[PDB]
C-alpha cells in the first residue's frame, strides 16, 4: 500500500458515493466547483493498492485573504477523509491524517478544524460520521458544539406578512444594486461574507440568486437564495439529490449590526422564501447554523434535517 | 379552541404531514395500523377551532402484557404530539399534554416517556424535533441517552463455522421460534413476534440462526413486498424504491462475541441483496453497537434522545 498525492478527482468522486453516498450523495460537478475555485494552500493525498484509489484525505491551510482580513496561518483544514469500507481498520486513516497534519505543522499550523473550510463540504463532523468522532478523539480533536442544516417545503405553507416599518423595501438584486451591495459588505461583513460574494461572482452566482434588503436608498441587508436555475452550486443545494424536483436554498443572510432586532431579518426571510415558492420551489435548505438561531427558522416551519460537530486539535 | 378526544385519522396525518412530513412522511396506513392494533390504554385529544383539527397529542399507559412480562402501570408514553406551525405559541400544546399527563397520571402512572411505545413512531424526540426538547424540559422530562436508525444502501457493496446455519424461516419453525425467544428475549420481542403474526408477519420476513438444530438467534427483514410496515420502514418515501429494513436482530446471550451475530447480519444482508433492495435502515440502534452494522457500511441517519419524567 502506498500514499501520495492525487487529482483523480472522478476517483475520489466514486469512493465518496460508494461509501457515504446515501446521505452525502457527491457529484463530480459539485466536486470540482469546490476543490478547483478554492484558494487557500490544498492538497489531495490517497492511499493505493496498487493503481487502486482505496482512500484519501482533502486539506488545506488559511493563506489566502478573507475579505478585508488576512489569512490566520495557524489554522488549518481537514475538508474530508475517507477510506474504502473494504480497508477499515488497517491504519490507513491514521498513515493518512498524520501525513496531512505532518504537512500543516510544518507550513505553521497550531489549530487543525475538521471541516469548516472555504468550499467546505461539511462544517463539522456529521452525525452521519459519528463514529469517525473516536477516531479524531485519539488524535487529540476537541468535540464542541453542533451545527445544523435546516429543511422545509416551502409549498406547504402560507404566512402572514409580519407588519413592517416604513421605509424599508425587500427586493431581488438588480445589477446597478451590486456597488451599493459591496459598500454595505465591506462595512457589515468584511470577512468571508464579503470574500464569498467576490468569489462566487466570477465563477457563475447571478444577482437573481440574491435578495436585499434597503433602508430608501440604502442597502441594509441580504439574502443568498438557490433553486434549480441556480448554476453556482453553494451550501444550501450541495445535496439537492436528496431534495427531490423543485430544490431550493437560502443562506447566508445578514442585517447590518445597527439595524438588527428590529424584526429586519423576519422580514427578509419572510419575503426571500416568498420569492422562492413564487419560483415553485418546495424542499429546501438552510445551511450551517446554530441552535439558538433555528428557531427564527422554525417559525416558518423549517427543522433540523443534519447535524455536524465541531471539533479542533491544538498542536502540542 | 377545545380541547376533546378524536379518532379523525385522517385529519391528524394530514396535520402530521404539513407540520413534519417532510423527515417523517406519514401514511394512513401506516397510522392506522399502528393505532388499532396497540393494545394499551391508549387515548389521541385533539385541539380544535370549532371543526378544524389544529394540534393533537397521542398517549398510552402501559396495561397490556410484554411476552412473559406483566404490564407496568405506572410508565407511560407521549406517543406523539404536534401543534399546527400556524397556532404555536399559545397554550395549545401545554393545555394537550396537561391532559394527556392528567389522565395518566390519575391511572398510576410515575413515568412519563417520550416515545418508546409499542407501535411507537418515534424511539424518542427525533433531533429533526430538537426545538421541541426545551418545551419537554420545562414540563418536567430529563434528556437521556441518543438512539439512532441507520441506514446503508445494500446494493452498493460486496463483503466477505461448523454446524451454524443461517436461513429464512419455514413454518415449521414456528415452535423453535417461539421457545428460543421464551428464554432468551422473552419480554417485547415476544410479545412483537405473537402480535405482529396475528397482523400479517410472514415467515419469509424472518431469518433464523441455528446451531443444528436448534434456533439461537434472529433477525427480522423488510422489503416492499412486507405487509407488516415495522420500524424499519415507517419511512418508506424517504428510501426510493426497492427499499427495506432490518431490526430487531438478536443472538442468544450464550453464544455472543464469538462472530454469530456477524454472521446472521451478514445473511440477512444478502437475502435482502437478491431480493433487490437497495436503501434500508436499521432501526433504534444505541450508539455501541452502531459500529456492529457500520463494518456493513451502516450510518446514523435519525437521532431520538430519550426522555422521561419522573412524576414527584
Ligand atoms: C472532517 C471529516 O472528514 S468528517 C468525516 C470523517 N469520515 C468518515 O466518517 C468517513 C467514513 N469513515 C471512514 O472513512 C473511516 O472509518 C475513517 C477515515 C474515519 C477511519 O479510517 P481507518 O483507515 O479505519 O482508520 P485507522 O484504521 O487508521 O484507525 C481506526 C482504528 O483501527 C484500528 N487500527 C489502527 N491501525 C491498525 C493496524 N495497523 N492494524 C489493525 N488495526 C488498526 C485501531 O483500533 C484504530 O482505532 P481508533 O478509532 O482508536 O483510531
Ligand atoms: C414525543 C414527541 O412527540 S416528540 C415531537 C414533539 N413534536 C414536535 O416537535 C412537533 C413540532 N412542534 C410542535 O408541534 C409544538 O412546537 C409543540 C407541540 C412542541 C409545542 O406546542 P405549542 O402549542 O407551541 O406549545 P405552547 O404554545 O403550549 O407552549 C410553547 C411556549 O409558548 C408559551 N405561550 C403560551 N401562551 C402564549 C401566548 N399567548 N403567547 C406567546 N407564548 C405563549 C408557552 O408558555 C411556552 O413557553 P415555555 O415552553 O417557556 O413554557
Amino acid at each position: 500500500m502506498e500514499i501520495k498525492e492525487t487529482y483523480d478527482f472522478s476517483s475520489i468522486v466514486d469512493l465518496w458515493n460508494k461509501n457515504i453516498g446515501t446521505v452525502y450523495p457527491m457529484n463530480l460537478e459539485l466536486f470540482k466547483q469546490n476543490y478547483i475555485n478554492d484558494r487557500q494552500r490544498k492538497k489531495i493525498m490517497g492511499a493505493f493498492n496498487g493503481e487502486i484509489l482505496i482512500g484519501f484525505v482533502i486539506y488545506k491551510q488559511w493563506t489566502y485573504k478573507s475579505g478585508s482580513l488576512k489569512p490566520n496561518h495557524k489554522i488549518g483544514y481537514i475538508n474530508s477523509i475517507i477510506v474504502d469500507i473494504n480497508f477499515r481498520h488497517q491504519g490507513i486513516g491514521t498513515k493518512l491524517l498524520d501525513a496531512a497534519e505532518e504537512e500543516l505543522i510544518n507550513s505553521g499550523v497550531k489549530i487543525l478544524r475538521c471541516g469548516s473550510d472555504t468550499y467546505h463540504f461539511f462544517p463539522g463532523i456529521p452525525l452521519e460520521c459519528l463514529p469517525s468522532e473516536e477516531f479524531f478523539l485519539v488524535r487529540g480533536y476537541k468535540m464542541q458544539d453542533y451545527f445544523y442544516d435546516l429543511i422545509g417545503d416551502v409549498s406547504k405553507v402560507d404566512f402572514k406578512k409580519p407588519s413592517i416599518k416604513d421605509g424599508f423595501k425587500v427586493n431581488v438584486m438588480k445589477p446597478e444594486d451590486r456597488k451599493g451591495l459591496f459598500e454595505f459588505l465591506e462595512k457589515s461583513f468584511s470577512g468571508r461574507w464579503l470574500e464569498e460574494f467576490i468569489e462566487f461572482f466570477q465563477v457563475g452566482m447571478k444577482e437573481r440568486d440574491i435578495v436585499l434588503i434597503k433602508y430608501k436608498t440604502s442597502v441594509i441587508g441580504f439574502s443568498h437564495i438557490y433553486d434549480n436555475k441556480s448554476s453556482f452550486i453553494g451550501p444550501p443545494i450541495y445535496w439537492k439529490a436528496l431534495l427531490g424536483h423543485n430544490y431550493g436554498g437560502l443562506g447566508p443572510i445578514g442585517i447590518d449590526k445597527t439595524y438588527r432586532k428590529q424584526g429586519l431579518g423576519r422580514l427578509l426571510l419572510y419575503e426571500s422564501l416568498q420569492i422562492l415558492k413564487k419560483r415553485e420551489v418546495k424542499k429546501m435548505v438552510i445551511d450551517w447554523t446554530e441552535k439558538d438561531i433555528i428557531n427564527f427558522y422554525g417559525r416558518f416551519n423549517f427543522m433540523p434535517w443534519k447535524a455536524y460537530r465541531k471539533a479542533t486539535k491544538e498542536v502540542k
